[PDB]
Order: C-alpha cells, then sequence, then structure tokens
C-alpha cells in the first residue's frame, strides 16, 4: 500500500575481495547479480523481491527505477542521507527528474533506493562510459545530490560517490 515503508524489491551490496565474491556469487544465481571493481575494491550488486534471507551485504528498498541493465560501462553509487523533511521533496523533485532520464545520452538504468530503516540512500546509475556520467554532472539533478552529499559531510556520518566498472573480460 505505501511503498515507501513497504516495497519487497530490493537491491543488495557486497563488497569484498574478488576472490570471496566469485565464491559468493557461484553459491547464488539471477537477481542480475554482477561484479564490479575499481582500483580499491570489488563489489557485488543484486536485485531480488521479498525480505533478506541468507543475502550477506547491505540491504535497499528499490524506492523508483529506470531503464534496464546492458552489462558493460560503468556503474556510480552515491550515498547520501536526507532528514525527514526532505524526503518527500526529494522523491517528488527525482521524480519528475526521472520523466528525462531516457533523454540522457549513455544512461542505461538507474536505481533510487533506501537503506533498509534508516534515512539513508542510494541512488545507482549504469553508464555508457564515465564520459557520459560526467556529461551529466551538468544536470541540476546532479548538481542538488552532489549539494546534499556535501551538506551532509559538514554535519554527521559520510555520504560519498563510488564509480566502479565491469571486470576485465
Amino acid at each position: 500500500e505505501n511503498l515507501y515503508f513497504q516495497g519487497m524489491k530490493k537491491v543488495f551490496i557486497t563488497t569484498g575481495t574478488e576472490h570471496y565474491l566469485r565464491q559468493l556469487m557461484a553459491n547464488y544465481t539471477g537477481g542480475n547479480v554482477t561484479l564490479l571493481q575499481n582500483f580499491s575494491q570489488s563489489l557485488l550488486y543484486q536485485e531480488s523481491t521479498g525480505e533478506k534471507l541468507f543475502q550477506e551485504g547491505a540491504e535497499y528498498r528499490v524506492l523508483q527505477s529506470s531503464g534496464s541493465l546492458k552489462g558493460f560501462g560503468v556503474v556510480v553509487f552515491e550515498y547520501i542521507h536526507l532528514r525527514d523533511e526532505e524526503i518527500p521533496i526529494f522523491l517528488q523533485m527525482y521524480q519528475r527528474a526521472s520523466l528525462h532520464f531516457s533523454e540522457t545520452p549513455g544512461l542505461q538504468s538507474t536505481k533510487l533506493t533506501k537503506a533498509m530503516n534508516m534515512n539513508k540512500f542510494l541512488i545507482i546509475s549504469f553508464w555508457d562510459s564515465e564520459v557520459f556520467f560526467h556529461d551529466w554532472k551538468k544536470t541540476p539533478l546532479s548538481k542538488e545530490i552532489t549539494n546534499i552529499m556535501k551538506k551532509n559531510n559538514t554535519q554527521s556520518g559520510f555520504s560519498h560517490e563510488d564509480i566502479y566498472h565491469y571486470p576485465e573480460f
């Protein structure tokens, strides 16, 4: 009924060594399970429906999703925190902005997600390459997200942006 609180579509994010994550992935199946990497670390992205069972990793409720994964490119994870007062307005603005996601060059898919039971949000975007993401940083939505992150960090916790790519063929 109120999917913000009760939605069952989830994203699980598990980080660790490549070896560990490849072992974990071989124990799972489906859910668009995707191994991603950057200079520092490896990460496993999985989508599923229902409550957590044995998924390792951080759990997020998918609030809004668009497009679909193509299986290549770079993946951006933007972590922010929002005050109660800011949530409805942010969700509205994001929904409005999303009507033009299909016009954003190089954008394959986006997920607006919420950390379970906390006012922490994770916006995940899948791009053909980093160039297209860099270009998108000129948009109002990107500037707002950047501003929230920076404001977050003058206060408590740690909001940040991580960029990953698909592993070597």
